[PDB]
């Protein structure tokens, strides 16, 4: 989680945001999900009213 | 055209038949449509509610 503001003054956004979002786990992330590139074609003729 | 029939003796389908059928005009066949067996692949999944 990150929490982002602009237009805003640092000392502001942490009398705010740090006494509510402290307290939440500090957990291990899990591991990114992986896939390769393979190739691959794709065709679909349209549905049956558009032509 | 060809009539065929099944359980009818051949003279009676002619008195019949004939005087019906023979004023058809004589024209020419056409050309019988040509296509060749390409190879080919075609796949679709399924639509969006059946599994």
């Amino acid at each position: 989680i990150v929490l982002a503001a602009s237009g805003v003054e640092h000392e502001e956004l942490l009398s705010i945001a740090e006494p509510l979002l402290s307290d939440l786990p500090n957990v291990p992330r899990p591991e990114e999900p992986k896939s390769v590139y393979t190739g691959g074609d794709y065709r679909c003729h349209t549905e049956s009213g558009h032509i």
